[PDB]
């Protein structure tokens, strides 16, 4: 969770 909503799979960007 690294600042986006919708696609909840974000390690850095």
């Amino acid at each position: 969770i690294w600042g986006s909503s919708g696609k909840l799979i974000e390690t850095t960007a």
